[PDB]
């Protein structure tokens, strides 16, 4: 049979009385012909694409059609901690909540997402996730690839895996507390292996890492170059030639490709160094769609130049924090052992060369950041607004990856992992690699968040979130 084609997320604006509506329920998917209970925001799976403009406010009306509780977080938007949408931001089931989201940061793919406490992995892997298309005056002036579901698409890239009678088989358990929750069946935008098709010319795609654990790195199945035009935060000060691009989870790029008349092509995602991710089928290249050329003229541009950059600032002087990340040795020791168990050697692939005993034993609180494990009632510290800080992350003590993400800013890369950033990461960032090594960015706060809506800073595999790995800080 034929691929199915590229699921489109609607480009939602504001009504006249400047509202948005986004609706939370469960319905039916299918995958592989097999139905599954499934949650999505205005409809069964994923979300919409919420548009958003820099200097305009728009009213979003959430309402929360299941259940559970659960919050709605804007990843990578810069806004208040009121209406952030961490742990704290409660919508009960059956209720509604609305925020006013002024917007005041540069063109970027942002995305949106649950953050219920200790609920997050569940929640993203049952469906939920949407993406956020900011604009503003300066990127539409670069005549870029913009036809929505054409040339200018989003790719939402997901793994899962599902039991025997069909359904998502999600659990936040010892292994999955150690290495994440992952799965053998890649989705995009919630299709299995679907084909795009694309004008002649430049393909511009938004790809989001949406994996609960697993990071992807992307590239071409006949190894034509990607072009780097826009981080988590937005665009590059210019385009960034690459033949492959890792992307760690909840991470955006936005790259152009090449489409040429008659030599379809796939996206792919080739096998990454990270422990459990390289079981059949992802121990090879994956596809993640086709590329399907149409003899239709493109029109966008892929210019020399794309926006500015501003300098580093003086590091002297500023204040300087310390978040050591760490994991209970016994339950990583527990988890890495039954990932062993389950799959043998191979869940080591690519890789450098039973009774209860109580609470204080409990894997649900055994990741931690400075020795303690997320308390939603203590925020950690209180970070200045309006001021640069160098806030450094260290994971040595365990080799899981720990893709680290904080709240309320879009930062720069000092160093990721004990290295200088590549010139493509080295922009606007809302996640930098932890990894055995240290991290060290520079993050400035333009909002307020009190105690009562703190901002969280946290590891962004979310069972390693979920089982302790954030940490709540104000601003102001
Ligand atoms: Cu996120
Ligand atoms: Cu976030
Ligand atoms: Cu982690
Ligand atoms: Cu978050």
């Amino acid at each position: 049979a034929e691929r199915p084609t590229l699921p489109i997320p609607d480009l939602l604006t504001t009504d006249a009385r400047n509202r948005i509506q986004l609706t939370i329920g469960a319905g039916q998917s299918t995958f592989g012909g097999k139905t599954a209970t499934t949650w999505g925001y205005n409809g069964n799976l994923l979300g919409p694409a919420v548009k958003l403009q820099r200097g305009k406010a728009v009213t979003v009306d959430i309402y929360n059609q299941l259940t559970e509780e659960t919050t709605l977080h804007w990843h990578g938007l810069e806004v208040p901690g009121e209406v952030d949408g961490g742990p704290q931001g409660i919508i009960p089931p059956g209720g509604k909540r609305s925020v006013t989201l002024n917007v005041d940061q540069p063109a970027a793919t942002c995305w949106f997402h649950p953050h219920q406490h200790g609920k997050t992995g569940r929640q993203v892997a049952m469906g939920l996730a949407g993406l956020v298309v900011i604009e503003d005056d300066e990127i539409l002036k670069l005549m870029l690839p913009k036809q929505w579901g054409i040339d200018d698409v989003p790719v939402i890239v997901q793994d899962k895996k599902f039991s025997a009678d069909g359904q998502i088989d999600y659990q936040l358990d010892v292994m999955t507390a150690a290495v994440g929750w992952f799965g053998d069946t890649l989705l995009t935008n919630g299709a299995i292996y679907p084909q795009h098709a694309a004008p002649r010319g430049w393909l511009r795609l938004r790809l989001l890492n949406g994996c609960n654990a697993r990071s992807l790195n992307f590239a071409t199945s006949d190894n034509r170059p990607l072009y780097v035009i826009a981080s988590d935060g937005g665009l590059l000060p210019e385009p960034v030639k690459v033949s492959e691009l890792p992307v760690l989870m909840g991470e955006r790029f936005e790259v152009l490709v090449e489409v040429n008349d008659n030599k379809p092509f796939d996206l792919v995602t080739l096998p990454v160094s990270q422990m459990g991710m390289a079981i059949a089928p992802f121990d090879k290249p994956h596809p993640v769609m086709r590329i399907q050329p149409i003899a239709i003229s493109a029109s966008g541009a892929l210019p020399d130049t794309l926006s500015s950059l501003p300098a580093l600032p003086s590091l002297e002087g500023l204040t300087v924090r310390k978040l050591q990340l760490s994991m209970d040795p016994m339950l990583d020791m527990m988890g890495m052992q039954m990932l062993m168990e389950k799959y043998g050697d191979q869940a080591m692939a690519g890789m450098d060369h039973h009774m209860n005993h109580g609470g204080k034993f409990d894997f649900h609180h055994a990741n931690k950041i400075n020795g303690q494990a997320f308390d939603m009632n203590k925020p950690m510290f209180a970070a200045a607004k309006g001021q640069y800080e160098r806030w450094v992350i260290s994971g040595v003590g365990d080799m899981m990856l720990h893709p680290f993400h904080i709240h309320g800013t879009q930062f720069r890369i000092l160093s990721e992992n004990g290295k200088p950033p590549a010139a493509h990461r080295a922009g606007w960032k809302d996640t930098v690699k932890v990894e055995g090594n240290v991290s060290e960015v520079l993050v400035k706060f333009n909002h307020d968040a009190p105690k009562e809506h703190a901002y969280m800073a946290h590891c962004h595999l979310l069972e390693h979130e979920d089982t302790g790995m954030m940490l709540g800080f104000t601003v102001g």
